[PDB]
């Protein structure tokens, strides 16, 4: 399908101009590519990469050569050939569903979501990754942040009715206090981990909580017991036995997010891609649900006045209202429908007796050894769902993307922090360093890095996305299609990504749980929180 050698000598020549060694290198590599029946997909890709590099060498050596137009179209052909390679040679996806819940006890709602996948994919092995060393992180973060709420409001305990005490101001001051407490903990942690390098996270955490917040070690130990017991009874896989992950470059980043920043979503970001690289299968966030049988509601037309999203949520809410697969599932959106439409839902669902007629199964999936497939929503690609064969090329590209992004982050963050200054001063130093390194190829990314110290504690802070989330995936796909590594400026258009997207039929993303984020919160939510905190402080609690 890709042009052969003579087909390219035809594209590049003028009789008068000579054939240089830098051109013959291209010719030879192309000929070699067309004699690779003995080789694998990844080897074929690597050969296309060689070809592209040689072509770029020629174009950069003879800047105005008459060949350069032909060769520039040749490069387009190379990209096309990569996409053919991806699409025409697929291999079976390992039948594993990987979930992650780290930092604390797993909730019944998560289990109930997971159990639906179990119910309709009995041929799949299910893992729920947990960290047996770190059951107390969520308790630590909650204790600290609640103490901070209290100290803030006490500092403002006579301006509560002052309309100048905006939720914004509240979260700024609280952020100051959170930074101080959080650095206190981190320093204690590093010291203890110095005089005893094998102390586990939960030991240090529980003695910290005892010393500084009058918590009873006995109670925390009972909590640990109950969490271990619960996850063991629900397909748990201990991160502390995932040896390749522990021994790898990325484990320090996982523990940076887990222990220092208390961002379990980022830690899960770092773990999920390693699970796919080392094991293969499909990763799912615990607030995702199986796909709906495509023909189920084919008879119910969507009303003109409703968005596509709204309609999806109401599909699921109908399923749960009539079948009650998941208890206490909201009906907020379904209840807003015409009585006739609701009736239509009830009829269709009444005609069905078994869950297999509602939720579809994954079955025998296959994918390219080159690719990682990623879910998508109105907003763009989103790594709440992922599919990959073991050790796919893109899984390695993604691991590398994350590692480089954390290198850029920490080269500026760590010096700033080791100056033992307060939140605003540290922030200013760190931002100054990031700006000094910013340029045309990384601006967006660096701008988002400037907010890192606030993740999880302040409204509308989404740095994780650019560091360990979808932007690293997009960057990895661009790396693949540009025959390189280390892209920082994404120029792909949605059409480009569509080659790497998971079929919508394979996941139901518009779930109730999706709506509420565990690592981020928006302004309305921040305002509600502020008002409720004021009420609780007034009443003591
Ligand atoms: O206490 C906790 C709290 C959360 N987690 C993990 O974090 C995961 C993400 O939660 P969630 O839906 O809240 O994140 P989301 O809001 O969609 O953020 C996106 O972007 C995020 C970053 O890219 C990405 O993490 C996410 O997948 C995106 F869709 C959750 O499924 C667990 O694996 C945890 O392990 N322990």
């Amino acid at each position: 399908s890709l042009v052969n050698r003579k087909q390219l000598e035809k594209m590049a020549n003028v009789r008068f101009r000579t054939q240089e060694d830098e051109y013959v290198a291209i010719l030879d590599a192309l000929e070699e590519y067309h004699n690779m029946s003995e080789n694998t997909v990844v080897e074929k890709y690597l050969k296309l990469k060689d070809i592209n590099s040689l072509t770029d060498i020629y174009i950069d050596t003879y800047k105005k050569s008459g060949r350069n137009k032909a060769l520039k179209k040749f490069k387009e052909y190379l990209v096309t050939e990569v996409l053919e390679l991806k699409n025409n040679n697929l291999t079976p996806v390992e039948k594993n569903l990987h979930f992650v819940w780290i930092g604390g006890q797993i909730n019944d709602t998560a289990i109930n979501y997971i159990n639906q996948w179990k119910d309709v994919n009995s041929d799949y092995n299910v893992n729920v990754f947990y960290d047996s060393n770190a059951f107390l992180i969520n308790t630590l973060k909650k204790t600290v942040v609640e103490s901070a709420i209290n100290d803030t409001l006490e500092s403002f305990r006579e301006n509560l009715n002052d309309p100048r005490f905006d939720y914004n101001k509240f979260f700024r001051k609280r952020m100051e206090i959170i930074y101080d407490k959080q650095k206190n903990f981190i320093n204690y942690y590093k010291a203890q981990r110095e005089e005893n390098p094998e102390l586990i996270i939960d030991d240090i955490v529980k003695t910290y909580l005892s010393n500084e917040y009058s918590k009873e070690i006995d109670e925390l130990n009972t909590y640990i017991e109950e969490s271990l017991n619960k996850i063991t009874q629900n397909s748990g896989n201990d991160v502390r036995n995932f040896e390749e992950f522990k021994n790898g470059e990325s484990f320090n980043l996982y523990e940076q997010e887990l222990v220092e920043r208390w961002n379990l979503a980022a830690a899960s970001d770092i773990l999920r891609i390693s699970a796919l690289k080392e094991i293969g299968g499909m990763y799912l966030d615990v607030d995702m649900l199986p796909g709906i049988q495509p023909d189920l509601f084919e008879s119910i037309e969507k009303p003109s006045s409703v968005t596509v999203d709204f309609w999806e949520m109401t599909k699921l809410e109908a399923i749960m209202k009539y079948k009650e697969y998941i208890p206490e599932y909201t009906s907020e959106h379904f209840d807003m429908l015409d009585e006739e439409v609701q009736s239509s839902f009830e009829s269709v669902l009444a005609s069905k007796s078994d869950k297999s007629e509602i939720f579809s199964s994954l079955g025998d999936m296959e994918a390219s050894p080159l690719e990682v497939k990623i879910a998508f929503n109105s907003k763009g690609i989103i790594n709440q769902g992922l599919i990959s064969v073991k050790d796919s090329y893109c899984s390695n590209l993604i691991v590398k993307q994350i590692e480089n992004r954390y290198k850029i982050l920490n080269n500026s963050l760590n010096p700033a922090i080791s100056e033992d200054n307060d939140f605003n001063t540290t922030t200013n130093t760190f931002i100054d360093s990031i700006m000094a390194e910013a340029n045309a190829d990384n601006g967006r990314f660096m701008m988002e890095l400037g907010k890192y110290l606030r993740v999880g504690f302040f409204p509308d802070v989404k740095t994780t996305i650019n560091l360990s989330g979808p932007e690293a995936y997009a960057a990895a796909y661009q790396d693949l299609l540009m025959f390189k590594e280390g892209s920082m400026n994404i120029h792909l258009i949605e059409a480009d990504l569509r080659n790497f997207e998971i079929s919508k039929t394979n996941i139901s993303q518009s779930t109730e749980q999706e709506m509420a984020s565990l690592w981020s919160f928006d302004d309305a939510r921040a305002k509600a929180q502020f008002e409720e905190y004021k009420r609780n402080y007034f009443e003591g609690s």
